[PDB]
C-alpha cells in the first residue's frame, strides 16, 4: 500500500539458483566397538592428522590406526571413525559420509551397509577381500556370497600388507588411491592406476586368476608392476550388469545428485507456475554443459548427451499438479571406463 | 492533441434539426489532463 | 503549525476525505502537503485537476 504521500520503492523478489558441487569423499572409518586400545566413544570425528596425533601418539598396529596413518598419509580429509553399532545414525545426521570401509569389519557391516541402502541414502561403501591366499584351482564364486550385492561396493583382495606395519585391509588401502584420484580429477575418473606408497601387497596375485575372476563380481585385485609399483587394479561394481559396471559411472551417479537434491530443498511451496519450469530447466544444463565440456559426461552435441524435459503434460499432468506434486526427468550419455584394450594389425 | 482532447460540433453528431429549430445548439468535448504524481514507489533488480 | 503531526495519521487520513495536513520537513519548512478533493473518485481527486 500507498497510504501517505510520498516516497515508497520495492526491489527485486527471487533470483536464480545453482547447485554447490561435492565433497565425493567423506569416509566413515569402521570402529570395532567392542575394541580396547581406543576410545571406547564409538563415533570419532576427525578432521586431519594433528587432532588424531593428538588423539593417538601411540603407534598402534590396529587397521583403523593403520588405516588413519595411510589415509592421512596421503593428504585425507575431514573423515570419521563410527562404530559398528552407529552406522545409520550419523549417515541420519551428518549427510556428507561418501565412503564406507571395512576395517576387517563384515558381519553387522555388511547388514547394517544394505540396511540403509534398503532406505538408499545415495552412498558407495565397499569392502574388503577375503583374508589369505584362494587356492584357485576350484571354489570360484564360493568366496563372494558372504558380501551382499549391490552396484556398491567392491572388495579388493590382496590385503595390503604394509611392510612397514601390520596388515592392512584394502578398502583403507584404495580410498588412497581415491584420495589422489578426486584430488587429482574428479570422480568419474576411475582411480584404477593411481600407485601407493610403501604398502606391499600380501599377494603377486596372477594374470589369470585375476582374469578369471574378473567377472561375476567385484573382486578387483590390486597387484603390483613394473613401473606402476602396488597400484590398484580393475574397476567393476558387484553386479556385472549393463547399466552397472564401471564404479565410477556408478559413482557418477552417486554424485550427480546430492548437489541437486541437496539444492533445490529452498525451492518448495513456491507457485507451481510454467515460468517456473523453464527457469528450472535453464540452470542445470549450463552445468551439466560445464559438467559435459568438463569431460566428465560422454558425448557431443550436449542436449544430445543429455536430455532434459519438463512442462505441464510432458511432466506433471493436472490433477497431481492439483495434488501439488511436480515430476522432472533427464537421461543422458556418460563415459565409460576404457578397461579392456585388443589391437588390430593389417598389412595392406 | 486531438486525442489529448476531443471537440465535436455539428448538425447531426451535435444539435439536430428540431432543436435547432427550438433555437438550441449544443456542443461536447472531452480531454486528457494531467494527474497530480502524488505517490512514488520506485523498483530495483540486479540483472 | 501547531502541531508536527505525522507520517502514519498523515498516511491514516489521506484516504476517505481531503484531510491535507500541513507538515514541516527538513529543507522545505512548514510546507503544504497532500492534495486531494473531499471525494476518493477517480473523477475528482487531485485538487487541480478538479
Amino acid at each position: 500500500t500507498t497510504t501517505y504521500p510520498g516516497v515508497y520503492l520495492s526491489e527485486d523478489a527471487v533470483s536464480s539458483f545453482s547447485v554447490n558441487s561435492a565433497a565425493t569423499a567423506v569416509p566413515l572409518f569402521a570402529y570395532d566397538s567392542e575394541n580396547t586400545n581406543t576410545i571406547n566413544k564409538p563415533i570419532q570425528v576427525f578432521r586431519n592428522w594433528a587432532e588424531f596425533t593428538v588423539e593417538y601418539p601411540t603407534p598402534l598396529e590396529d587397521a583403523f590406526y593403520t588405516s588413519l596413518s595411510l589415509w592421512f598419509m596421503h593428504g585425507g580429509g575431514k573423515c570419521y571413525l563410527v562404530n559398528e553399532a552407529n552406522i545409520a545414525d550419523a549417515v541420519a545426521q551428518y549427510d556428507d559420509i561418501t565412503l564406507i570401509v571395512a576395517a576387517g569389519t563384515d558381519t553387522t557391516t555388511y547388514t547394517a551397509f544394505t540396511t540403509v541402502v534398503g532406505q538408499g541414502y545415495r552412498i558407495f561403501g565397499l569392502f574388503d577381500g577375503p583374508k589369505e591366499k584362494i587356492a584357485g584351482t576350484a571354489k570360484p564364486d564360493e568366496v563372494m556370497e558372504e558380501y551382499p550385492t549391490s552396484p556398491f561396493g567392491a572388495v579388493f583382495y590382496p590385503w595390503g600388507t604394509l611392510a612397514s606395519g601390520a596388515a592392512v585391509p584394502p578398502s583403507a588401502i584404495a580410498a588412497a588411491s581415491i584420495t589422489q584420484t578426486d584430488r587429482t580429477r574428479g570422480v568419474w575418473k576411475a582411480p584404477a592406476n593411481q600407485a601407493v606408497n610403501g604398502v606391499t601387497p600380501a599377494f603377486a596375485v596372477s594374470d589369470d586368476f585375476q582374469g578369471k575372476y574378473n567377472q561375476g563380481k567385484a573382486l578387483n585385485m590390486i597387484r603390483t608392476f613394473s613401473g606402476q609399483g602396488t597400484v590398484v587394479w580393475g574397476a567393476r561394481t558387484l553386479e556385472d550388469s549393463d547399466n552397472w559396471r564401471y564404479i565410477p559411472v556408478r559413482r557418477l551417479f552417486n554424485a550427480v545428485e546430492r548437489d541437486i537434491q541437496k539444492s533445490l530443498n529452498k525451492l518448495v511451496f513456491e507457485p507451481n507456475s510454467q515460468p517456473t519450469w523453464q527457469r528450472v530447466k535453464a540452470a542445470v544444463d549450463s552445468y551439466l554443459h560445464s559438467l559435459w565440456q568438463q569431460g566428465a559426461l560422454a558425448g557431443n552435441t550436449p542436449a544430445d548427451a543429455w536430455f532434459v524435459q519438463v512442462g505441464k503434460d510432458l511432466t506433471m499432468t493436472q490433477e497431481e499438479i492439483n495434488q501439488g506434486k511436480m515430476i522432472i526427468k533427464i537421461g543422458l550419455a556418460a563415459v565409460r571406463p576404457a578397461e579392456f584394450i585388443i589391437l588390430q594389425f593389417s598389412q595392406d
